[PDB]
């Protein structure tokens, strides 16, 4: 069915539908598909689903000039920990990724691959199964109760990365970025948000190191900046974007309770723009909004008013994508896009509406999303959401 008490608003007379150039890509509009894990990848091998992947993406790449940011993908075996999330380190993985990339392109849309590294968010059992470590910045702070229960049951303790293992992850980043480009992706996105490894180093609560990787705004931000600097040399700055979540609390991150949280992030921005002046300006900066501090909280739940993302605009002068409870607040997006370099990432509503863009343009009703199939091994709740026409044919009230 459609969203019940939702009063849609046509957004075609806004900047959301004005073209803009991101990297080498020329989008026909500014409503992007943010990275979304759906757990349909095949085990073993973390192979992208060969039965439904192309169809799912293809349905979403229907409105021409759309920028699609893929589900997070592990850059390596030690970077993962989820059996059904896809990888981007093997041939078997890349063969299926090329098919995907082609279909999106055939529909005249673009595709950026999110490079993923779990850190303490990965299941220790899975890693221990395959003889892998349970990595993280520190080893005297854990994610949560069950995460430590799992870790010990499987006798796979949290391991503080050495400077050499940190370098190894950087190797793995470059390579994954190359195979993504080599396979035909328009560029990659560095996931340095939602509490995964990179964020785990940025954050003062999770990072209690004393070396060159801990102890100061400069040191915490070091691992993140070294990936940006490594990927920029391997595939070029206009094929590299960074995703951050300043006020995120997901996966045990500090957020607005950390009095120095803003200073930590203003520092990352300042350095990104520094490089921008040196010619090397990243394709974008993706920003998860405080509106949502936890993706698995209903729209409206986990809203942080004590903080804002606006400060980034003062430092970074490039394109900035914003994701966070925008679908049901067109009146908010209206104001937000009045700014000239801002894109809106729609997540939960891009799952249920493969034709979201047109619905957004025309202020047409939205399809309710089924929270239960987000992470299901099924095609249902995956590729079977109907477009407006079909919902009308189904009679989701209007026959
Ligand atoms: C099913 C699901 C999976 C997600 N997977 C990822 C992920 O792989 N990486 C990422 O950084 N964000 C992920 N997100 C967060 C989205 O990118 C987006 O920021 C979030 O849904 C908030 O926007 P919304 O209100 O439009 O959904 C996910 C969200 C959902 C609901």
């Amino acid at each position: 069915s459609f969203v019940k008490d939702f009063k849609p608003q046509a957004l075609g007379d806004t900047n959301l539908f004005k073209p803009i150039k991101i990297g080498n890509n020329e989008l026909l509009h500014r409503a992007v598909i943010p990275p979304l894990t759906r757990m349909r990848a095949l085990h073993p091998g973390n192979i992208p689903n060969r039965d439904w992947a192309v169809e799912y993406y293809t349905q979403r790449a229907q409105r021409p000039g759309t920028m699609i940011i893929t589900e997070g993908a592990f850059i390596s075996p030690q970077a993962g920990g989820y059996d059904n999330a896809p990888g981007v380190w093997s041939e078997e993985q890349m063969v299926e990724w090329t098919k995907i990339f082609n279909a999106i392109h055939e529909k005249k849309s673009f595709v950026w691959v999110q490079l993923w590294v779990l850190g303490w968010a990965a299941f220790p059992d899975n890693l221990a199964r395959d003889g892998l470590r349970y990595d993280s910045a520190s080893d005297n702070v854990f994610m949560d109760a069950e995460q430590e229960a799992k870790a010990k049951k499987a006798n796979n303790p949290q391991h503080s990365l050495t400077k050499d293992e940190i370098k190894q992850y950087i190797k793995e980043y470059v390579q994954a970025a190359k195979n993504s480009i080599a396979a035909g992706a328009d560029g990659v996105e560095i996931n340095s948000a939602h509490g995964y490894l990179l964020n785990q180093f940025l954050d003062p609560h999770s990072n209690t190191r004393t070396d060159e990787y801990g102890g100061s705004i400069e040191n915490r931000a070091r691992f993140t900046l070294e990936v940006v600097d490594a990927l920029v040399e391997a595939i070029g700055h206009e094929k590299v974007g960074l995703r951050l979540s300043p006020y995120g609390v997901f996966n045990s991150m500090s957020g607005g309770a950390e009095t120095g949280i803003v200073a930590q992030y203003a520092y990352v921005a300042g350095e990104l723009e520094k490089r921008a002046k040196a010619g090397k300006r990243l394709a974008f900066v993706h920003l998860v909004e405080p509106r949502v501090t936890n993706p698995f909280l209903t729209e409206g739940e986990g809203e942080y008013e004590g903080g804002s993302n606006d400060f980034v605009y003062s430092i970074w002068k490039g394109p900035v994508i914003r994701a966070g409870n925008f679908a049901l607040h067109p009146e908010v997006v209206r104001e937000e896009v009045k700014d000239k370099r801002t894109l809106i990432g729609y997540g939960r509503f891009f799952i249920s509406n493969p034709d979201l863009v047109d619905r957004l343009e025309k202020g047409l009703p939205l399809n309710k999303y089924d929270r239960d199939t987000f992470y299901q091994m099924s095609a249902h709740g995956y590729i079977d959401y109907p477009t407006y026409e079909e919902a009308l044919k189904l009679g989701w009230d209007k026959s």
